[PDB]
C-alpha cells in the first residue's frame, strides 16, 4: 500500500515525491520515484563537507580562510558575523551543515577544486563513492534555481541515500571523522518539521535539509530505532507545476516520513 500512500501525499500537496530507503538484513527496499532527478539544494552540503574531511587531515579544519562581505551572495546566516573574523575549515564545516550557509559551501567547494574547479571535485568525490549519477555544475546561488527536468545539480534518492548510507554507516570516512560529520548533521537546526517531524520521540534521527526554488524541499537523513537498526531515509520532492516562487511543503517530507516509519515497526 505504500505506493497508494505516497500519490496521495503527491495529489494533496501537488507536488512530486521521491523516496528510497536502503535494504537492511530486516527490512526491505522502499522506494518511490527513488530513480528519478531532484535537486541537490543544500542537501550537497553534507557530502561537500566529507569531501573537506577525506582530502584533508583534521589539523586542516582549523586553517582560516579569509573572505569578504561581497563573497555573500546567498543565504548565509553564520558566515554573516564572520566577515572579518574569517572562519576555521572546521566551522564552515559546522555552518554548512547545521544552518546550510551558503557561503560555506562556496568557499567550501574552493578549498577542494580551487576558484573554478571545486563543482567538479565535489562531484567526483561523489564517484569515488560509486555515485554516478548525481552531479554538481553550478555554486550558491546559482544551484538552487535550475529549470525543472534539467539534470545540472541534481541527485536521485537512490543516489544520496546510498552515499550517505557510506558517510554515517560505511567505511568511506575513517572513525574519528566519521565522528565529526554524524555530530554536525546531528546538531542541525534545519529540519525539525522534515524527516525528524515523521519519526517518534525515541528515534534518533541525523539529517540534512534542502529547499530551493520551483518548491524544492528534500532532507537527507539516517534514522536509529530504540534497538539500534540503523535506517538510511531520503525524502526529495519538488512542485514543479507552480512557478520559481512555488510554495515548498515542508509537512509533506514529515507526512513521507511517517509513512516509512509505519512499515519500520
Ligand atoms: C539561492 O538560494 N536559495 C535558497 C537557498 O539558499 N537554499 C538553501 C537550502 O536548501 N536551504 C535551507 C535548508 O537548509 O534546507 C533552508 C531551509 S531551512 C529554514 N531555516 C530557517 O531558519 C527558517 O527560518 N526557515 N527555514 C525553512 C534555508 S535556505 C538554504 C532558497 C531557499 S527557499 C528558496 N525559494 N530558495
Amino acid at each position: 500500500d505504500l505506493a497508494d500512500r505516497f500519490a496521495e501525499l503527491e495529489r494533496r500537496y501537488d507536488a512530486r515525491l521521491g523516496v528510497y530507503v536502503p535494504a537492511t538484513g530486516t527490512t526491505a527496499a522502499i522506494e518511490y520515484r527513488a530513480d528519478e532527478r531532484f535537486a541537490f539544494c543544500s542537501t550537497f552540503k553534507a557530502p561537500l563537507v566529507a569531501a573537506v574531511l577525506h582530502q584533508n587531515p583534521l589539523t586542516h579544519l582549523d586553517k582560516l580562510i579569509t573572505y569578504t562581505s561581497d563573497d555573500i551572495r546567498s543565504i548565509s546566516p553564520v558566515a554573516q558575523q564572520h566577515v572579518q573574523t574569517g572562519m576555521t575549515i572546521g566551522q564552515l564545516c559546522d555552518a554548512a551543515i547545521r544552518y546550510s550557509d551558503g557561503t560555506a559551501a562556496n568557499l567550501l567547494l574552493a578549498d577542494l577544486g580551487g576558484p573554478g574547479g571545486g563543482t567538479a571535485a565535489f562531484t567526483g568525490y561523489l564517484r569515488s563513492l560509486g555515485d554516478t549519477v548525481s552531479r554538481l555544475d553550478a555554486e550558491e546561488p546559482e544551484l538552487n534555481r535550475d529549470p525543472p527536468g534539467d539534470e545540472r545539480d541534481t541527485t536521485t534518492p537512490h543516489a544520496i541515500a546510498l552515499v550517505l548510507q557510506q558517510l554515517v554507516l560505511g567505511n568511506a570516512l575513517p572513525p574519528d571523522k566519521r565522528a565529526l560529520l554524524t555530530d554536525w548533521m546531528a546538531r542541525n537546526t534545519t529540519g525539525a518539521k522534515r524527516i525528524r517531524a515523521g519519526f517518534p520521540a525515541d528515534w534518533k534521527v541525523i539529517d540534512k535539509t534542502g529547499t530551493g526554488d520551483y518548491g524544492r524541499a528534500n532532507d537527507i537523513a539516517v534514522v536509529w530505532s530504540p534497538t539500534g537498526v540503523p535506517y538510511v531515509v531520503a525524502v526529495m520532492s519538488d512542485r514543479a507545476g507552480g512557478g520559481y516562487d512555488a510554495e515548498p511543503r515542508e509537512a509533506l517530507l514529515a507526512e513521507a516520513a511517517t509513512c516509512v516509519a509505519g512499515v519500520l515497526a
